C-alpha cells in the first residue's frame, strides 16, 4: 500500500501541500521537479512541519526557464519519463497529480499515465479555500489557511479514472534508460538527459504495429512471444554472431533459464571437495573403499587427442557402484545434485539412473523409493515463488543395467517391470515420477530388443516414453528401426545424419528430437575447434534443416563442465552461431520434453518472462 | 478526406481563431461546445472573419458558469461525450485540440480523444505573437496581428499525434444516445442531457476488461508472435465469446487466412449453375448422361433429423464417376475448384482424389497426369504477389477406390504402386506433387484385410505420409492399432476419444492431428445446436491440448464453405472465443504435410495477414 506520490510543481507552490492532503492515501514518498526559477524555502518550511518523516525528492533539470520551444517539449518528456523510470516502484503504486506546472503543458503527465500504468489521477480544486488578504483564494502565508480550508471543506480533490498502461512497457527497468545527476544538494538534485532513446522506442512500437515491411521478416519467426516487445537496437544485437570470449556475453548465458534432458546421477561428484563431502555422510564408515582419485589427461577440459570410451568410463571410478551402496551417500549425492542444478538456473531436469546397480543387500525398489523420497523432499523444501511452484521440477528416467552376465531377457524384463509398477504407483502430477525408459545397447540387444517388438508394446499402453541412445557405429538401419519399430521419441547423440537425405527428411518431418553434448563429443570422438579425420560439428546444419536439436551436460563430474560452458563451447565449435539460435535451442528442448500440457504451458510462461535484456 | 473538426471551448474567444490556424489542414466543419458565459459576439465576428466558409455550430449547455463542483465534471463529460456521439463523423476524420479552457475539461476531452479515438491532437502556442500594449503577448484585435505574425512566423502549433480508440466504441450511433436541444440559435446551439448512461457503459467496459485481463499470461502464450503488438482493447476483444450472428464477426472470419486439409474433388459442383458450367465443356456431348438433379431433404443446410451415410452419398449422383470420365469435364472441375479456393482465402490445400474411378479406356496414370497438369497450369497462372509465389498451393492425396468387386488386394497394391511412382516422378518443391496416401475404408476393413503391417513399410522409406479415416463404430482398438502399427500422422473425424483417458493422453502427447467437419458431422450423426448424442467434442479437445482442425469435407453435397463451417462450429460449442480460431489455424499449420521451407513461408504469410478489428 506504499503510495509513492508524483507531483509536478509550477510557480504556485500550494499544490504540493494541498495535493498532499487526500482522503486516506498515506504517502511513503513524494517526488517533485521544477525549473531553476522557483524557490524551495517555503516548501522547506512546509516539510519541516508535521510531515518530516516522509522524504521530498525534488529533482531539477540541467537548465530551463520556460516551455515554449519544441525542443523544450521533447526534453521535458524525456526527462519526465526517466523520472518515472528512476522511481523504481510498482505500477499499482504510482499516483498522478493535478499536473499544474509552470505551463508544463499539463499533458505529458497524462501521456505518461496512459503509456505507463499508474493507480489514480486526482485534481485539486479551490472553492472558498484559503481566502487570502486580497480576497481571492491565495495560498496561505505558510500553512495556516491550509488548516482553515481543511476545517471547512469545499476545496476537495476531483479524482479521475485509473489507468493500466500499455502491455509492452508495463515491465521495464531503469538500467537500460538511466540518467546523469548534475549535482545533488541534500534532498534536492539536478540531473540531465542524454538522448531521446525512449521516444524513439515509443515511436518504433507505434510504427511496427502499422506496417509489415521491416517487422514482417523479423517478428513471425521469433522463438518466444515476449521478444516482440524489444527495441530495434536490441533486436539487432540478438542477430549478431556470439562471441564466446567476451566478458559480457558470458554473463548473459549465465542468467538464461535452461532445460536439461541428458544427465547421469552416477557421474556427478567424482573429484575434489564434493567427493570428500559425499564420503563424509556415509552411514557405515567402516566399509568405505580407499580414497584414490584417477589422474586426468593433459589439459582435461580440452584434450589435444581423443581418448576411447572405456578410458572415459574408467575416469570416474571413485564415485559410482563403489560408493552409492550406502543410503547416506545416495541421499547426500541427490541433495548436492539438486543444489547444483538450482544454482545453474535450470527449471526442469530429467535425471537418468539404474537402480539395479546400487543394490547388493536391498532390493531395487528400495533404492528407487529412497531416490524419489530425497528428490521430493528437496523439491518441497525449496518452493520458491513463481506462484508457489518448486524452483526446479525433477523427473526420472530408468536406463538399463551394466552387469550383463545373467540371462539378458531376465535383466530386460526386470528393468521394464520395475518401470511399469513405478509409473502406476506415483500418479500425482506435481511430484517426482518415472516418465520414460531407455533402451541403450546394440548387437546383443539388437538381436533381442528390435526383434521382440511385442516385448515393448506393454510400455506403450502404460503411458511411458522411449529414448534410444544411438552411440557407436551410428549406422542408418539402426536409426530406421528405432524410429519406426520401437516408436522412440528422442535420439541420443547420432552425429551422422547428413549422409542420408531420406533419413534426415523423415526425422525432421516426424518431429523426433536429437540430444547433443559438445564437451563429451569433443573429448571422445574428436572435432576441429575454432576456425581450423572428423568433419565440422553437425549443429548449424541440423538447426537450419529444421531438426529439433538440444544441448545437454551428459556427465558433469567426468567432463568437468556445466551447461553454460557447454553452450559456450558449442558456440566455439560452429562459427557463426547467434544468440537467437540459443533461444531456438531452448524452445526445441521445451517442445521435446516428456512433461504434460499444463507443465508445458507453465514452463513456457516461466521461460518467456525470464530472458535477460542486453 | 473530409475533415470534420472539433476545436475547443474557451472563456477567452481567441482559442477558436488560433486553433483554426493549422498548417496545411483544411476543415470542412467546425464544432464548438461551451458554457453560458462566453462572448458569442466574438465567434460571430469569426463567423465571417475567416471568409471562405465553414460551419460554426456553437453548442451550449442548458446551465453552467464555472467548473468548480464535482458533479460539474461529470455533467460536462457526459455533454461533450454525447456531442462527440451526435457528431456523426468517421473516426479518422475527427480532429482534437485542447489548447484552451480550464484544466478539468481539457483532461476530460483528451481522455475522450484517447478512449473514443481521434486522428490528430495539436496544441496552439504563441511565441512573440500579436504584441500589444505594454509588450503583452495577447490575441489580435480582430485578425490583423495574426496577419503580422504570419508575416513574421510567430505562431507555433505543437502536434502530438494520432489516436486509435477502443474497438467496441469505434463504431456507434447517436440514435441510442441522444441529447436534449434547448435551442439552436441558428449557427448557435443550446443543448442538455438526460442521464449519464454512456459514461456508465465506458466504466463497465473498462472494468470488465480489467477483470478479464488477470495475470499477464496472455502475452507469453499467444499463438502468433505478430499479435504481441496489439493494443489492450483489441486483446480484450480477442478474449470474449464469439457471436456467430453479428454482422461484424462474419467479415472478420471471412478475412482470415485459412488452411484446408480435408477436401474431395468428386463432390464439388453437384447442383445449380456450376453443374451446367461443367457439363458445357465436355469433349463428347453425345455421351453425357441426361441431367437429373437429386432432390435435397427439408432445410438441407440444417436438417431436423440425421440421415444415413448411404443417402448422403447418393445425394451427389450428378457429378461423380458419370461426368468425370471426359478430359474436358476434369479440367473444368479442377479449374473451378481452384478459383473457388482462391476466392475463399485459402493459402494451402490438399485435395484428395481417386484416379482409378475415372478411368475406363484411359489408364489411371493419364488421369493423374491430367489432374496434375491442370492444377499446375492454374497455379502458374495465379502467382499474384506473396513474394513472387503462387496465390494458393495445391498438393494431392490418393485415396482408395470404391469398387470392391475384384481382388481387393490387387486394388491396394495398384494404389500403393501408383502412389510411389507418382511420388518419385515429380520432385520439384514448388509444384503440385503427391504428398501422402489415405488407407481409408480401413484398408479394406479388418473383415477381409486387417493390417498388413509388413506391406506398409515401403511408403515410409519413400517419404509418404499416412492418413487413416475413422468411420463407423470407432473402437479404441482400431485407433491404437493405427497409431502404433501404421504410423499414421492424422486421424479422420474420430469424435469419440473422451471415453478413454489413456488414448487421449497418448494422442495429445505424440502430436497426431484430428480433423473435424461440423456440417457433415451434424447432418450424418446428429448433434444438439445452440445448447439444447452428447455435446460436440471440440472445446474439450482444445482444452486437453489435442491438435484439432476444421475442414469442409464435401463442398457440393453439404452446400457449405470453410467460413460457414467455422461459424457453425462456433454455434455448436458455446463459449468459443475468437482466440480459438487462431489456435485452430496454428494446429492446422503444424499438422500439414509440407516441407520446412514451405512451413516457414506459410507462417510468414499467415502471421502477417490477420485482420485487426
Amino acid at each position: 500500500v506504499q503510495a509513492h506520490l508524483f507531483v509536478s510543481l509550477g510557480t504556485a507552490p500550494a499544490i504540493v501541500p494541498e495535493a498532499f492532503l487526500l482522503p486516506g492515501a498515506r504517502f511513503v514518498s513524494v517526488h517533485v521537479l521544477t525549473t531553476e526559477r522557483p524557490d524551495v524555502t517555503l516548501i522547506r518550511e512546509f516539510f519541516r512541519r508535521h510531515a518530516p518523516g516522509v522524504n521530498l525528492t525534488i529533482t531539477r533539470v540541467a537548465g530551463f526557464q520556460d516551455l515554449k520551444s519544441e525542443e523544450d517539449h521533447f526534453r521535458f518528456e524525456e526527462v519526465m519519463f526517466r523520472w518515472f523510470l528512476a522511481s523504481r516502484t510498482g505500477p499499482e503504486q504510482r499516483f498522478v497529480c493535478l499536473t499544474g506546472g509552470f505551463k508544463t503543458m499539463s499533458a505529458a503527465m497524462q501521456k505518461a499515465a496512459t503509456v505507463l500504468g499508474a493507480a489514480e489521477v486526482f485534481h485539486v480544486l479551490a472553492d472558498d479555500c484559503c481566502v487570502g488578504p486580497q480576497g481571492r483564494l491565495m495560498p496561505p502565508s505558510t500553512l495556516e489557511e491550509i488548516l482553515w480550508a481543511r476545517d471547512q471543506g469545499h476545496l476537495h480533490w476531483i479524482r479521475l479514472g485509473p489507468e493500466r498502461g500499455w502491455p509492452q512497457l508495463r515491465r521495464i527497468a531503469p538500467e537500460q534508460f538511466p540518467l546523469q545527476v548534475v549535482e545533488e544538494k541534500g534532498d534536492e538534485r539536478r540531473v540531465q538527459a542524454e538522448d531521446r532513446a525512449f521516444g524513439t522506442f515509443l515511436q518504433d512500437l507505434l510504427q511496427r504495429a502499422s506496417r509489415i515491411a521491416g517487422a514482417w521478416e523479423m517478428l513471425p519467426e521469433l522463438p518466444f512471444a515476449d521478444l516482440a516487445t524489444w527495441s530495434e537496437g536490441e533486436l539487432a544485437w540478438l542477430r549478431e554472431p556470439l562471441d564466446p570470449r567476451a566478458p559480457a556475453d558470458q554473463r548473459w548465458v549465465a542468467g538464461l533459464p535452461k532445460i536439461e534432458l541428458h544427465c547421469h546421477l552416477g557421474g556427478f561428484a567424482t573429484h575434489g571437495e564434493l567427493l570428500r563431502r559425499v564420503r563424509n555422510a556415509a552411514e557405515n564408515p567402516g566399509k568405505l573403499p580407499p580414497l584414490e582419485e584417477p589422474r586426468l589427461p593433459e589439459g582435461w577440459p580440452l584434450p589435444a587427442q581423443p581418448i576411447p570410451l572405456a578410458e572415459y568410463m574408467k575416469l570416474g571410478n571413485a564415485n559410482g557402484t563403489a560408493l552409492l551402496r550406502d543410503p547416506g551417500c545416495l541421499r547426500e549425492q541427490c541433495r548436492l545434485l539438486y543444489r547444483h542444478l538450482v544454482d545453474q538456473g535450470v527449471c526442469y531436469a530429467e535425471v537418468r539412473c539404474s537402480p539395479a546397480n546400487y543394490a547388493e543387500v536391498r532390493s531395487p525398489w528400495d533404492v528407487l523409493a529412497d531416490i524419489r523420497a530425497a528428490f521430493q523432499e528437496c523439491m518441497e523444501g525449496a518452493r520458491t515463488a513463481p506462484g508457489g511452484l518448486p524452483a526446479c521440477h525433477v523427473n526420472l528416467i530408468l536406463i538399463a543395467t551394466r552387469r550383463a552376465s545373467g540371462d539378458y531377457r531376465a535383466a530386460i524384463a526386470r528393468h521394464l517391470a520395475l518401470a511399469v509398477t513405478a509409473a502406476e504407483h506415483w500418479r500425482d502430477e506435481n511430484a517426482c515420477r518415472v516418465v520414460g525408459v531407455d533402451l541403450a545397447g546394440y548387437e546383443d540387444e539388437k538381436t533381442r530388443a528390435h526383434y521382440f517388438r511385442e516385448e515393448f508394446t506393454a510400455v506403450h499402453r502404460c503411458g511411458l516414453a522411449v529414448t534410444v541412445h544411438a552411440g557407436e557405429n551410428d549406422d542408418a538401419e539402426g536409426i530406421w528401426r528405432a524410429v519406426f519399430d520401437l516408436n522412440a521419441r528422442r535420439l541420443g547423440h547420432a552425429l551422422s545424419l547428413g549422409q542420408s537425405r531420406e533419413l534426415l527428411r523423415s526425422v525432421a518431418d516426424r518431429g523426433i528430437g536429437v540430444e547433443l553434448c559438445p564437451y563429451a563429443n569433443l573429448q571422445i570422438k574428436g572435432f576441429r575447434l575454432d576456425g581450423s579425420a572428423p568433419g565440422p560439428y553437425p549443429l548449424l546444419d541440423y538447426l537450419r534443416e529444421g531438426v529439433r536439436v538440444t544441448v545437454n551436460t551428459d556427465n558433469i563430474g567426468i567432463s568437468a563442465a556445466s551447461l553454460t560452458d557447454n553452450l559456450l563451447l558449442a558456440a566455439r565449435l560452429c562459427p557463426g552461431l547467434t544468440r537467437l539460435d540459443l533461444l531456438h535451442l531452448q524452445r526445441h528442448a521445451l517442445e521435446t520434453a516428456f512433461c504434460t500440457a499444463t507443465q508445458r504451458l507453465t514452463l513456457l510462461r516461466r521461460i518467456s518472462s525470464g530472458i535477460p535484456r542486453p
